[PDB]
């Protein structure tokens, strides 16, 4: 079968698997930090550098992945934690997204919350604007920020999160699991037919923003991902 | 919330936390073997001590788990392979089925491959008497060994395969994701409602069975899970 | 660490994973076809789409890696042998080699038998030209095609081969092991300073060509790559 | 050519290939472990039965060759890791090492650390009495385990480790390949004149030791060899 896997558990610029889209800054000690913190709507992206091709026009088959990731946004004295961070899937065309302002696009849609990709966001701060749960939530945003479903999640700062991601290729669900610092699990899960809303050739990657008044540090500790197509 | 969550890198018999019902035998480094390759008909099965209460007649609500684990399987000259191993849920007076012979009930069910039970099988001998596909294959079976789901798998003797479960609340989504020792991972996902088909307390556990002209090495390397059940 | 590995055990067009340069043809098997029978002067790369930076100007580090393949040449009614296959690194921006005729430069230089690359080949027909040892061999070439260092070798028609290919980091010792159908094994081994021949990011893959009288079908049936680059 | 091949994926006591010397014991799982949990200064080695003639005193030659191998060293509660696993050569008539204590000889020297054997060893415990490098090494022992060379490298208890070894007859060039659980892989190289060491026949295999307070699981689970002797 045709496989794709990687790992990170660490960073440093200059890598050629990894494509830095924004204020992206690699710490001195391979961490990934998404935002910067002294700028008014930062934005920032971190892409797998090679489009993944996740099914075939001519097999009308769609792969499978494994992916698991873990990261942290710790607060700043004097300042809104946001936007959060956000794992996403898009065309493999796929630019960086017009920095917002007050804004929540979480640095892949426009002003109204449009945008082409598919993916899982860990939202800390509520927009009347985008339908945002009244609190800290996690959800499945398909071509918008407004979320698909969502499901209430509590984001601790300094903590160090666990994620665990699930994609079938038949049932086509997407089933995620985040593991929080003091043991308790949160998941939820959507169907989304791939094949439906992403071009042949996509790409993955982890995506953040921030307002005016909103910011946090959003950092991406570590990454795994395999996916796998039948092809036969 | 309330949240069960454990971890085996290494087994020991007389750990109070780890029930031994049948064939099963603990070797020197840690590893559980749960049949007995001179015997006829062996069962064996491992169960996690402790009920966990998955769902609560009060609230309404079910647990949310995210167990990952390790076997492996290895061939012994002049023998067909069987009958695979099983990670199973039962109601928490669940004893061991009787042994059977030719069968291939994986040591959960009757000569007829009835039994009260929901788990994923990882089978690797056909048996037209429960529907076995063709060949190898991953499943997810509800009170029968005659899966209710199945997708093709292959079973490399001697190879260490990790798999990741994952159960949503709320979309009472079962979705496994097995990876092999190429790299390549097979995932399978099935609805099932907790609720409906087990009583609010239940145990985990893996089992295995051999057969007269069926027999292999079942070796359960590591376990780590955790479930989470919200009650407010 | 930084690391890259992939496994294919077969091949399928349209795989962003990999850059069909030349006459290479994808066969309805998984297999991959070199060259073209029915050309004078065919010439056919493979190589693995995404650049691996081999070494870091930052750190002054140099990555080792583990490359293991698998390839098949078989003969064709009157018809030279010729010209082999060759696994080889170049220049991430690696543009395929001008098609030659009765020459020999294994796709990867000039009419003279120059070029910028390192690689390991797999010679089946001598040319004075390039200092051809008198029969089939093995051997280590770094900018030329005129061999660093040459070992006899003897190509089989329809034989399957397994290579094993190892380099040290510090040593900077590049080992090959050729298994053959028999079973015996040939090996060479040479010091290459990849940091001084090649730049930071190259192209890792298998390349080929034949001639107006030399011609033979060329099939890369598998491939593993892993490397890793200590950055710390 | 003169070759030597064979290939064991699996063990058990009874083989006529196989010599046992130490406390050596054969899983239920044709699995090999070289030392005895329940003893002070414990030691096991396994030995290819047959010896291997690597060079001709007619033909000045030296024969090449390529041998992988998979092992696991789990820990056990209340214990130091050590001594860790060793690949060898030796002069045919090698007897079992005298039995240390506090030592960590690795089965294959005297209480000094002297001995006439050539290896490779997967040390993960350091003695000041040996040179033993702050942490974890892979070393290239000549006649001593006090390592000609070594390397850092990082044991992982539980985790089944694939090295693969190629010596080129020529350049006398042994080389290693070290394949961790995450995917990242070690390597060392070294000249060792098999011909100046090693008398004309000699046996391969894999040694362990223990000590009072330092001791683990040494599991050998695969082992394949090919040697190839030029002679004419
Ligand atoms: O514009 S301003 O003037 O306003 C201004 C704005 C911001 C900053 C800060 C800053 N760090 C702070 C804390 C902090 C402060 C106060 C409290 S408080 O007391 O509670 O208030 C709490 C926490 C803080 C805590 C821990 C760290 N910073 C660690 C760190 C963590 C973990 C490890 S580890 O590995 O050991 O785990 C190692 C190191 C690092 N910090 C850097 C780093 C850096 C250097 C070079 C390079 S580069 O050149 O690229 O290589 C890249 C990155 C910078 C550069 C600027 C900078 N850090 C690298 C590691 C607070 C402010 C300075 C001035
Ligand atoms: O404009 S303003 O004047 O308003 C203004 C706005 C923002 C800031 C701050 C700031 N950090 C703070 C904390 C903080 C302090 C006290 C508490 S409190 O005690 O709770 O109150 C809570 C939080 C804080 C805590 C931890 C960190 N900061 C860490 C850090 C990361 C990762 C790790 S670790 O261990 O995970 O690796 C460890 C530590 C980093 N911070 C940077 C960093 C940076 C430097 C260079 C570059 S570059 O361009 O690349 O050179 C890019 C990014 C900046 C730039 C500005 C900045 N940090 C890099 C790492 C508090 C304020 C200062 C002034
Ligand atoms: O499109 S978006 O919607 O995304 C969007 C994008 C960008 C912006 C902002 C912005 N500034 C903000 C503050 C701010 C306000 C309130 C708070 S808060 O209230 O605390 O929260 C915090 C921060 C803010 C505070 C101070 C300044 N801005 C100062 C400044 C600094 C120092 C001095 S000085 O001299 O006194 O030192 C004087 C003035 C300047 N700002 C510019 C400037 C500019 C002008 C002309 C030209 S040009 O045409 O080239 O000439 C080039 C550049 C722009 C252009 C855009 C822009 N500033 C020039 C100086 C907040 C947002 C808004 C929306
Ligand atoms: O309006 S008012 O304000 O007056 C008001 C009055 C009462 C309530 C409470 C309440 N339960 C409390 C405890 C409690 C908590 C902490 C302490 S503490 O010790 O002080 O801390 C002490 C006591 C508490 C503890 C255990 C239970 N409740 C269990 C239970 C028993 C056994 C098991 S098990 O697993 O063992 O079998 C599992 C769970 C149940 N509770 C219900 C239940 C119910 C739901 C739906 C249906 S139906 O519609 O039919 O579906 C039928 C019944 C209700 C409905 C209202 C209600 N419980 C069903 C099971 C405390 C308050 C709220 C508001
Ligand atoms: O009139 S007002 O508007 O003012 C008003 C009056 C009453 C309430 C409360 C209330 N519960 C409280 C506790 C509480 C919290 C902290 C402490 S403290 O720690 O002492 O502080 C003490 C007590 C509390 C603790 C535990 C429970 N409640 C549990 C419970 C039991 C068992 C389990 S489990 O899982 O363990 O089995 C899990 C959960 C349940 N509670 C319900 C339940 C219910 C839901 C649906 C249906 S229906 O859909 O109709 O069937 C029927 C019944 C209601 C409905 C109203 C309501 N509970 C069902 C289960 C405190 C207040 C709110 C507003
Ligand atoms: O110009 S002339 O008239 O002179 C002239 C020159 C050359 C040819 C031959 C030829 N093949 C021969 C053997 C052969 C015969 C007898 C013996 S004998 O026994 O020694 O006698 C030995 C060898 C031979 C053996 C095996 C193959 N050919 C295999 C093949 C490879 C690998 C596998 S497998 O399974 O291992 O992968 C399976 C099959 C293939 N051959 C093609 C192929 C092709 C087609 C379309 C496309 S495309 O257009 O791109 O789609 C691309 C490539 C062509 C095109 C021309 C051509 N093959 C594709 C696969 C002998 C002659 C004919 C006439
Ligand atoms: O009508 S019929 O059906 O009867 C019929 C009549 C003639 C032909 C042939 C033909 N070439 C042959 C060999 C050959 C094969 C085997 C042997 S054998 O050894 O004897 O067996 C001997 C010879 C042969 C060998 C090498 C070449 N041909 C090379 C060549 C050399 C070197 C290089 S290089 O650069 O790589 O060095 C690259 C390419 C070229 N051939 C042309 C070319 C051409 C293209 C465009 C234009 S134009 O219109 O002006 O644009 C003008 C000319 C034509 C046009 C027709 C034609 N070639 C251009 C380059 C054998 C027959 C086919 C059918
Ligand atoms: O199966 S068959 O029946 O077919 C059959 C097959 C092969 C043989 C031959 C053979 N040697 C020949 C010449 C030869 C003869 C005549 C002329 S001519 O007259 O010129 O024509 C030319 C050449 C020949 C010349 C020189 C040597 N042989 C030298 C030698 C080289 C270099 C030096 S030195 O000092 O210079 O280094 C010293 C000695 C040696 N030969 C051996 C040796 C051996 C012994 C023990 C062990 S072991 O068991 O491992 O201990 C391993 C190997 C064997 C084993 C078989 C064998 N040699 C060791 C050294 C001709 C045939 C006989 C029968
Ligand atoms: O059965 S068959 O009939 O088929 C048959 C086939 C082949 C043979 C021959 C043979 N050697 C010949 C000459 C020769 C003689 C005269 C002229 S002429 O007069 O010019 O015509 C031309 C050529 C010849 C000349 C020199 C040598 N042989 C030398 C040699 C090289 C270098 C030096 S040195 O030290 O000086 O450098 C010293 C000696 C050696 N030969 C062996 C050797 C061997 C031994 C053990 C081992 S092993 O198993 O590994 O131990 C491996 C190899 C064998 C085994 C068979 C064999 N040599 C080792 C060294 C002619 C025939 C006999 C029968
Ligand atoms: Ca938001
Ligand atoms: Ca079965
Ligand atoms: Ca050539
Ligand atoms: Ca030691
Ligand atoms: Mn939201
Ligand atoms: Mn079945
Ligand atoms: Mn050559
Ligand atoms: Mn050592």
């Amino acid at each position: 079968a045709e496989t794709v896997s990687f790992n990170f558990n660490s960073f440093s610029e200059g890598n050629p698997a990894i494509n830095f889209q924004g204020d992206v800054t690699v710490l001195s000690n391979g961490n990934i930090q998404l935002t910067n913190l002294n700028k008014v709507n930062s934005v920032g992206r971190v892409l797998y550098a090679m489009p993944v091709r996740i099914w075939s026009s001519a097999t009308g088959n769609v792969a499978s992945f494994l992916t698991s990731f873990s990261f942290e946004m710790k607060d700043i004295k004097d300042y809104d934690p946001a936007d959060g961070i956000i794992f996403f899937i898009a065309p493999e065309d796929t630019q960086i997204p017009a920095g917002s302002i007050g804004g929540g696009t979480l640095g892949v849609s426009d002003t109204k919350g449009a945008g082409h990709f598919v993916g899982v966001e860990f939202d800390t701060y509520s927009n009347s604007e985008y339908n945002d749960p009244p609190t800290d939530h996690v959800g499945i945003d398909v071509n918008s920020v407004d979320s698909v479903k969502t499901v209430p999640w509590n984001s601790v700062s300094g903590a160090v999160v666990k994620v665990t991601v699930i994609y079938d290729s038949s049932t086509k669900t997407l089933s995620v699991a985040v593991t929080n610092d003091n043991g308790d699990i949160t998941t939820i899960a959507q169907v989304v037919d791939l094949k439906a809303k992403l071009p042949e050739r996509v790409k993955f990657g982890f995506s953040a923003s921030g307002s005016l008044g909103g910011r946090q540090i959003h950092l991406i500790r570590s990454w795994s991902f395999t996916s796998t197509l039948i092809t036969t």
